[PDB]
This record gives C-alpha cells, sequence and structure tokens, in this order.
C-alpha cells in the first residue's frame, strides 16, 4: 500500500513562467488566460502593507512576461479575482483539458504538480489539513504551483501555492482566489492553527488493513458516536459525525466490520498504544487516504 | 521542515503506454519508436505459468495474434523477436510522442518513479527505491504487468524496471528493459523466496545529513567509531553493511557539514539503541532509507 498520485500529463502542458518586475514564480495557462497569485506585482519593499487595487492600475500590459517553454506569450489585459491575478494572452493553449473549477473541504485529498520557474519537477499526494494547510515540498520559486483532481477525462483544479508559512507548512487558495483558512497574502507573522489528525481518514485506512488480510487489532467491543468523540478529543482527533458513518458504508459491508465497531478497534490503539505491532507494515495511523481513496486503490 | 517522497512528472511516460492482448491476456505494454515491450509471458495461459516453454509458445505465435492499442488507435505488429524475459513487437508506426530515452540497469537502494498503469492506461505514479532483496514495495493489482519505472534527468528519461511477478510475501519482481531479470527470480508461478530484507543504510545517513543542514541536531553525539564496528552493531538492526565505496559518497555531504562519515555512523548506532522518543527528524517519526545521497546533494 502506497500513496498514489495522479498522473500529472494533462497539467504539465498548463505550466507557465510569470515575470513581473524582479519577481517570477509558475502561472496556470488554460484556454487564453493564466492565473498566478496576485502577490507577482509587488516587490519586496510593497508586501508589508501592499494596495493591490493602487499598484495594479499603475502596471501596463508590458510589465507582464509570460513565458511557454521556448515562445513568449504576450498580454493584452489583466484583471483581478480576490488573490488570483487574470491575465490575458493572445495565444490560446492547444493543450487545455477538460477542466472545472471547484473548492474542496479540509480532510480531501488532491495531487501537486510542483514547477520551478514554470518547469514541473515533482508531483506528490497531500490532504487539506484541518488547519488549512498542506504539508509539502516547495523551496523557493514554486509559488502558483497547482493541486488538481483527475475524473477520467476531467481534471479538477482546486489549489494554487500562495505562501510558505514558517512551521513548515504551506498556504494557498482556490482557482478563484480564495484563501484556504485565515491568511492574507501579507508580509507578516501568521501562525498556522492547532493540527489535528483526521479521524474518517484513519478508518478509512484501517479498513484497507482488513482487506489486506491484517486484522490483530480486531476486538469483540463496539462503541457510540458520543463515548468515542470524548475519546478522540483528548488526543486530538477530529471530532466523528453522522455522515462519515454513511460515507463508510460501502466499506463495512464489503469486510463486514461496522463503523461502531471498528471505532473500539481505534480507540484501543490510541489509549493502549500499537504495543510493538504494525499495521500495513506502518507504525503509525496513516491520515491520507480518504475513504474514496481506499475503494479506487483495490475495489 | 518537510522533506517530502516526490516522484517524477510522468507526461513524457504517459503517451508510451500501450495494451498488448494475446488470446484471453492483456497488459501493459512501452511504445519506443517502431517497437512495443511487453513482458513474455503475454504468450503464456495460465496452465502454462508453471512449467513455460517460451519457446515452443512463442514459435507457434504469429504476428496477427498479438493486439496493439494506443488509445482507441489500433497498430499493426509486423514482426516479434525475444530478448531474455521480455518480448518486442515491431510495429508499422513509429510514436511521435517518443521523447529522448536510455535503458540503464540499476543497483539496489537507488530511486525511481512508477506509473502504475492497467490496459494500456495510467492509473497512478509513486516514488519508490530498490530494496537490497531486489524487490520493490507498492501496490500493482492483476492488470499493471509492463509498467515500467523511470528517472527524468533534464529532458532525458531513463527506463529501468518493468513489472513482471508477485511474489507471495507481498513484494514485487522485475526485469530491466533488456529483459534481464533483478535479482533470483523467474517468469515462473513455482515457490520463490525473497531474501530478508534489509535497511539501506547508506541512504539513512545522507538523510540524516541533510538533517543537519536544516537545523535538527538533537541526534548528535561527541563519539566516533570505526567502519568494522559499526558494521558488526549495524547487523543487529537488520541494516545493509557500509563500505568504503559509501564514504567517499557521503563526502561531499561531510564536508559542507562538519561532522564526519564516521562521526555520523555513532550517532545512527545511539538512534538504533534508544529510539526517537517521541521526537522528529526532518517531520518524520521514522527512519527514512529511501532518499540516496545524490538527491540529498542535489536538493541541499
Amino acid at each position: 500500500f502506497r500513496k498514489m498520485a495522479f498522473p500529472s500529463g494533462k497539467v504539465e502542458g498548463c505550466m507557465v513562467q510569470v515575470t513581473c518586475g524582479t519577481t517570477t514564480l509558475n502561472g496556470l495557462w488554460l484556454d487564453d488566460v493564466v492565473y498566478c497569485p496576485r502577490h507577482v506585482i509587488c516587490t519586496s519593499e510593497d508586501m508589508l502593507n501592499p494596495n493591490y487595487e493602487d499598484l495594479l492600475i499603475r502596471k501596463s500590459n508590458h510589465n507582464f512576461l509570460v513565458q511557454a517553454g521556448n515562445v513568449q506569450l504576450r498580454v493584452i489585459g489583466h484583471s483581478m479575482q480576490n488573490c488570483v491575478l487574470k491575465l490575458k494572452v493572445d495565444t490560446a493553449n492547444p493543450k487545455t483539458p477538460k477542466y472545472k473549477f471547484v473548492r474542496i473541504q479540509p480532510g480531501q485529498t488532491f495531487s501537486v504538480l510542483a514547477c520551478y520557474n514554470g518547469s514541473p519537477s515533482g508531483v506528490y499526494q497531500c490532504a487539506m489539513r484541518p488547519n488549512f494547510t498542506i504539508k509539502g515540498s516547495f523551496l523557493n520559486g514554486s509559488c502558483g504551483s497547482v493541486g488538481f483532481n483527475i475524473d477520467y477525462d476531467c481534471v479538477s483544479f482546486c489549489y494554487m501555492h500562495h505562501m510558505e508559512l514558517p512551521t513548515g507548512v504551506h498556504a494557498g487558495t482556490d482557482l478563484e482566489g480564495n484563501f484556504y483558512g485565515p491568511f492574507v497574502d501579507r508580509q507578516t507573522a501568521q501562525a498556522a492553527g492547532t493540527d489535528t489528525t483526521i479521524t474518517v481518514n484513519v478508518l478509512a485506512w484501517l479498513y484497507a488493513a482488513v482487506i489486506n488480510g491484517d486484522r490483530w487489532f480486531l476486538n469483540r467491543f463496539t462503541t457510540t458516536l458520543n463515548d468515542f468523540n470524548l475519546v478522540a478529543m483528548k488526543y486530538n482527533y477530529e471530532p466523528l459525525t453522522q455522515d462519515h458513518v454513511d460515507i463508510l458504508g460501502p466499506l463495512s459491508a464489503q469486510t463486514g466490520i461496522a463503523v461502531l465497531d471498528m471505532c473500539a478497534s481505534l480507540k484501543e490503539l490510541l489509549q493502549n498504544g500499537m504495543n510493538g505491532r504494525t499495521i500495513l507494515g506502518s507504525a503509525l495511523l496513516e491520515d491520507e487516504f480518504t475513504p474514496f481513496d481506499v475503494v479506487r486503490q483495490c475495489s
């Protein structure tokens, strides 16, 4: 069992490099529009308290340099949508895929194509943490890298990298410029909230372990929602809702283990520990596999 | 903090994946130029798997017995030849999406990206390392035979692995692109035993060197040790022995930092005997042995 990432072929052809003055980052080229973080128009001095309205009116069309590999794209207009910058180009992208803009909720997974100066370098799978941050590997020049999901022929763009929080986590927006979490695109002291474990993803991972034949942690006890939740709050586990039970229903029928039945197994794992054992070869309980991910992997 | 396992972009490989069907058997193929590469056991039924006579099976096949599909477009096989455990199908059409490619054979401990595909359609990509017992860790359900492993350098793609079989312990075995098997395995449905899997010691040391550069230093001690002394202790933890070759490879890492390689070995010895005590190294609660010294040096 491994954390698989979606193939990145349809996204690699949409990545471009956007230069404005002395700042260069990554841009998403779809149809005849290039999307990039709005702070590309800011100098280092302006990052303290920028007024993006006054800086954008001063800027003109020839202040933006957009490059798609070896060719040069001509900007014929600029527009601002929340925290994202929309640049109109003269030539439409012939590699534009079937795509849609969507906003996801914390706990959902997606793949990230990390690009440096318009050149893709790596891809990995991650989940939106409950504090609206992502644990990724973005060095300098990776701003504007996009997160995505693939549904057959349709690519769903759901994230764009904006900032780099000092704790190591990163913060971003959706493709419509709406930020994930209480952050602003300013160079100030910002702190991500307390990170917590996604309980529903752990249960889906535990169900995948039973599918793989590993069922030593199963016991004869079953708990209820309120009793398990009080235990969950103690060790910083996200509260379990009724909607989580129905979402995990298909995994319950296949393995034959009820959601509340498996909940008592997770409760014992948090209380008495692992007892020097392993689950799928891991000494820790993974929480970056959504229930939909588990079904896709095997069933 | 944060040193994530990143995989290479798979775009240049996705256009090379095709579907090969012979009789009732179907797996994945690699379409480079005007040649299609696929495992040779595609000419086998479930009954022939116990004791396959590949020379006898292949002599009875004609060109029209192989069906090759690239998307909705079907390719015409005009010839075929066997090279070790791989089948080379010549086709009338050269692949227009062929990138700059090479064939390289890899050693244990090195890393590559795997593109998992089912019936010629890519499904997911992940990063892995070649274990010292010549197996790989992953999730390849049936129909994924023929998936390739690769590294990308600049614009050149280096193919190094082709998935062939599924060992009964959960690990997977395969060959290089010339059809030569990795490790002591054959394309037979018989009792094949993989050796004990050991931690890649040189990869852990390079990972720990990257930890020192990023500011993590809680595991350092003032002690030093010799190569033979560290090796004797290392075997007790199922750790791969360290050789004089590994010492010079880590030389640039031990040059940027102030820690000698044998000094770093002493710290690793103390970690094994003690544990992490709830701490983390680069955001990881466990020692990582899937980052090569080359990757650490390049990424600094």
